[PDB]
């Protein structure tokens, strides 16, 4: 009559190891399983001293958990997650809860949820953010699925999640795939933030001639202000590190080929699906692809001419402040877009997303965490129906004040040949969004000209077609 | 006796399939038509009086009416209706028969159907058709992919009905499986970019120089006589001559700035994300349509968000006009470079051996992006077939070196005046990123290793490294 463990974890790459370890440290007993035995062996070596046990079949695994079973899945997304669910189905019992903590496409979560639902099994797709250090110490947990199912797993999520000022970085997101959706958008925003930081860095490096020491001082100083954040903090730290053999800074030793997981494009791809403008995050993804084409770039550099550029001799302090402001405004524009995407998705899929609550859980644990997120919550506190963050009085006052600096950074980059794709797309967004009559009147005329696609009029209701060819 | 075996059949009698039908018949081919909804066949037959077109009224009758090997053109609604139709054909077809899908189809569905049908010994050609309704009647661009042996059988028909430029039909065998529908998609993507770029030129002239309909028209007419010569510039010049009868305003000034798009518009951008290719200009153009569709939000925001408080323009007018023109051309170059590098990436991924010069060649006529521009692309690949990027070609390299200063001036002026130029701005950014040997992705890679141990490579050593950033 075996003695029953509180939670099961299948999948033992580092993310699942570190989360099982987190869970145990909060006083829960854990059983674990891995298709490959050697990973379970290695985890049990590392895990000695902890209330964690190993199992070597799915029969054993399911049979070692107390009912209603709580199974956390942390296997590779796609077929391997699906193959593990198929393995589980014969042995699960009505009422058991499978939690997919993988980086899963939300529409897979939608399907699994329905498929398991008809069998009487609850499915929670949850995003987990923070990297390895987060998983171990305090991730952001972004769960969606059946509300009643969530309530059973909520105390564990709240136990292991990061806390900001006494408040858990987790909340019920919405039904079916809403959690994995928010996790996707979080990963989009992250790509965005890193690109805009890179631009700020590249500008300082090439306009001001800044070396690693001075760059660190600028970013360290920025992190004590409104830009206070994990990414800017780690950025300022990265510029202090010295490679161990050349004597140069390590960051200058690193090859400028930005990797990215295959999940990095999803936010942009779903934005296209929904009809929401996501220029900054999308440019950031394309910026990574362009950087990956290193060989093409080094070859290109030798034949394609840039502009003639006498050395910069504006005010050094003013320019640093212009970059800082450009970055904050551009970041605001990016989140304004990202939060608009989540709204659109909530409408499409009937999720009733609570945007202040979402901003609240991005506040700690996750990679994009930043003080800034407090003002986003404040925004949705004031108007839960807010259609765009730029309209909230705090962000509106910031963009009207910092727009001159973004304008200057974009104009200056253009003339000096510094690529600032995200900053420039942020400025084009701001000017498009605030403009009541854009040049799409021409585009529509064209489309009716060659395609008979019909148009609408400013002065009367109706659908109109012109015989353009005289 | 004997139902008079026809050379080709067409299923689907919307204006496109009807016009393709009539095009084919006018070239001396006999055509059998069918349509699930009966009244469309009836109507078409009274439209086609005296022409060698016969109606048939069941898939069975339709199939029995055709010469072997059978050649069947599908012009029906994308998705389920197309698969429904193929599924009804299957029992009646034979080893060697040829089903051609001519819709604006997603290339992966073609790939699936191609192999599904190859299993039964039936060939499948997924082919793009561009030019609109008038173009399908008079001479479209045709972009077939599928089995070569099957393409050789229908090639003569495609070549007869296609547009010709300088004696060359705007049609070629693009490659295997979904190759043809892929190229059509990229055609579509490129179109979106071009329209956005010309919209931006218009807005710049409109707002910076306060130009009205009439002078915009003179400027776009002047531009059509030079290197920008193209169907889209041409129709743009004509559009600005139109007057609304009721209001007496330029028609264009009375049209709601809310750009529609087919669900197909986004595909090129989504695919670029799949392949890992930078496609910023066309993607910004799709997002610009989405933005324009949010008209109500925009007018709301316009009452609330302030732009810069900038003085009216006092620079040289002729200079600014030529700067816009040049920025527009260089931007266009950058979009095409991006779109052609996508096709190259695709060709490599799906093993298609695409001929980029032949593709530019079939975009010279029939299609919407048709311009003398396309000749210079053709020439670049005829020079270097494995050219990795069109920017590296002698002709295009000379333009961008001479025009980049217009683009920069335009981007800098747009920024300072608060006039949005998403396409042209991203063109510049791409150009400046492409030609730059060391990008700030070294920081990005440091960041990723710092928080998720994703590892990095280095400039000096030839290995794979991970630092413990907390020591
Ligand atoms: O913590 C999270 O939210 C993710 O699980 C984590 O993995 C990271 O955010 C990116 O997904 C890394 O992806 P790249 O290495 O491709 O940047």
């Amino acid at each position: 009559h075996m003695a029953k463990h509180q939670i099961g974890v299948i999948g033992l790459a580092v993310m699942g190891k570190n989360l099982a370890l987190n869970i145990e440290s909060k006083g829960y007993s854990v059983a674990v399983y891995n298709r490959l035995r050697e990973k379970t062996d290695e985890f049990l070596q590392e895990a000695k001293g902890k209330n964690i046990v190993g199992t070597y079949s799915i029969e054993e695994f399911v049979n070692a958990l107390e009912k209603p079973r709580k199974i956390l899945l942390m296997v590779k997304a796609g077929a391997p997650t699906d193959a593990t669910i198929e393995q589980l189905k014969p042995h699960l019992e009505k009422g058991d809860i499978v939690i997919d903590g993988g980086n899963t496409y939300f529409k897979d979560t939608q399907r699994r949820n329905k498929e398991l639902a008809e069998l009487g099994i609850h499915f929670i797709g949850t995003g987990v953010s923070g990297g390895e250090e987060g998983a171990l110490k305090g991730p952001s947990i972004m769960p969606g699925g059946q509300k009643e199912a969530h309530e059973l797993v909520r105390p564990i999520f709240e136990a292991i999640a990061a806390k900001v000022d006494g408040e858990p970085c987790t909340t019920y997101i919405g039904p079916d795939g809403a959690g994995h959706y928010v996790k996707m958008v979080h990963n989009g925003i992250e790509y965005g933030d890193m690109q805009l930081i890179a631009e700020a860095y590249f500008l300082l490096k090439h306009v001001l001639g800044m070396d690693a020491a001075e760059l660190h001082e600028v970013f360290a100083d920025w992190n004590k202000g409104e830009l206070n954040s994990y990414l800017i903090e780690i950025t300022a730290d990265i510029f202090t590190k010295i490679d161990e053999e050349t004597g140069k800074p390590l960051v200058d030793v690193i090859l400028d080929k930005a990797g990215q997981k295959g999940t990095g494009k999803w936010t942009s791809q779903n934005a296209l699906d929904l009809g929401v403008p996501l220029p900054i995050i999308t440019e950031s993804v394309f910026a990574r692809f362009l950087s990956a084409m290193k060989d093409e770039r080094v070859k290109a550099s030798k034949v394609l001419a840039g502009p003639a550029v006498k050395p910069f001799e504006g005010d050094r302090a003013h320019f640093i402040e212009a970059v800082r402001r450009a970055l904050y405004m551009s970041k605001i524009c990016s989140y304004a877009q990202g939060f608009a995407q989540m709204k659109a998705a909530s409408e499409e899929y009937n999720w009733n997303l609570r945007y202040g609550d979402i901003a609240m859980i991005f506040r700690g644990g996750c990679i994009i965490r930043a003080q800034f997120l407090q003002k986003i919550k404040e925004a949705y506190d004031r108007d839960p129906a807010l259609s765009n963050l730029l309209l909230d009085s705090y962000f509106k006052d910031i963009v009207e004040r910092y727009q001159d600096a973004l304008r200057e950074i974009v104009a200056t980059a253009a003339m000096r040949g510094i690529p600032v794709p995200g900053s420039a797309s942020a400025l084009a967004y701001y000017d498009s969004y605030r403009t009541a009559v854009l040049p799409a009147n021409l585009i529509q005329a064209q489309r009716d000209y060659f395609g008979a696609h019909t148009y609408e009029r400013v002065d009367k209701e109706g659908i109109f077609h012109t015989e353009w060819l005289k």
